């Protein structure tokens, strides 16, 4: 699924990730964009052979069990499949396990280059929430 702007902001509002760990709604809907462009099924191999999976991009190193990544955790518990669901529910819980590991938002490293210091409020303007 791809999702529209204020609808994917509405859906991170609605299963709590709007100011989750400090950091407001504009943020995440920013981080979003730039890892995916809004689509639920993105998917993108690094060059150590672990994989990004989903809105969020969440990596299977530490994240999520693809059966492909050697030594790797899965300390979300969940098949990165699920990752790519047109329901958001599995991103977003492991987003905020994610978000809580130390770094912040500094962990999705298109939000520090991207996000990080700009008018993220841009990214929820105009919409009903
Ligand atoms: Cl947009
Ligand atoms: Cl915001
Ligand atoms: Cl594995
Ligand atoms: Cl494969
Ligand atoms: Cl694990
Ligand atoms: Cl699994
Ligand atoms: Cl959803
Ligand atoms: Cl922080
Ligand atoms: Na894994």
């Amino acid at each position: 699924k791809v999702f529209g702007r204020c609808e994917l902001a509405a859906a991170m509002k609605r299963h709590g990730l709007d100011n989750y760990r400090g950091y407001s709604l504009g943020n995440w809907v920013c981080a979003a964009k730039f890892e995916s462009n809004f689509n639920t099924q993105a998917t993108n191999r690094n060059t150590d052979g672990s994989t990004d999976y989903g809105i969020l991009q969440i990596n299977s190193r530490w994240w999520c069990n693809d059966g492909r990544t050697p030594g790797s955790r899965n300390l979300c518990n969940i098949p990165c499949s699920a990752l790519l669901s047109s329901d958001i529910t599995a991103s977003v819980n492991c987003a905020k396990k994610i978000v809580s590991d130390g770094n912040g938002m500094n962990a999705w490293v298109a939000w520090r280059n991207r996000c990080k210091g700009t008018d993220v409020q841009a990214w929820i303007r105009g919409c009903r929430l």
